[PDB]
């Protein structure tokens, strides 16, 4: 999670979509969902990113409805967005032990207990935090079994991106579990 602000540039696809949903939080605008194979995924937008400007206009105070309406009414050719990188999230690096554990329990993606003398404990992983990404892969909407699988198939080094549950629960409201599972980008970034 890099601290400053970056500019991204998008073209709407042939359907007129960029593959984003946006949510008003605390008078900012935040990314609620990025679609796979979308102009938004290709330019590197992520769940939890803050959108500061769209085409040079400040997003402060916009409702979700107004942010979506502005995207729809932009000429599709070139859309500039100014982005602050996942401001409500933090990344924790852990090492698996010999038994292949990092040292926590989770349920519905939310960390619920930290195991004593684990890497999780040494690095100060917290409970009541939702898992957002693992090694830069978005895992929002995946079943717990699939998140466990990704943890096994990772190297010894495991980086987890987490968000306080109360903020996470606010970002994902008005968005059905089946959209998060099917449509949220879960790919590894392309080069």
């Amino acid at each position: 999670i890099k601290q400053g602000i970056r500019e991204v540039i998008l073209c709407k696809d042939q359907d007129g979509k960029i593959g984003l949903r946006l949510k008003s939080i605390d008078n900012g605008i935040f990314v609620q969902l990025v679609q796979a194979n979308s102009p938004a995924s290709l330019v590197g937008l992520r769940f939890g990113d803050q959108v500061l400007q769209i085409n040079g206009e400040n997003c402060a105070g916009w409702s979700s409805d107004k942010a979506h309406k502005v995207l729809k009414q932009a000429f599709g050719e070139k859309i500039t967005m100014t982005i602050r990188d996942r401001p409500f999230e933090r990344t924790i690096t852990m090492h698996k032990d010999s038994t292949g554990h990092v040292g926590f329990i989770f349920k519905n993606g939310k960390i619920t207990s930290i195991v004593k003398d684990s890497s999780a404990a040494r690095n100060g992983l917290l409970t009541e935090h939702n898992i957002c990404e693992i090694n830069g892969q978005n895992v929002i909407g995946l079943k717990d079994s699939q998140i466990a699988d990704i943890l096994s198939t990772s190297g010894t080094v495991v980086t987890i991106t987490i968000m306080p549950a109360f903020i996470f629960e606010h970002i994902i409201k008005r968005m059905a579990p089946s959209i998060m599972k099917s449509l949220m980008d879960h790919t590894i970034p392309e080069v």
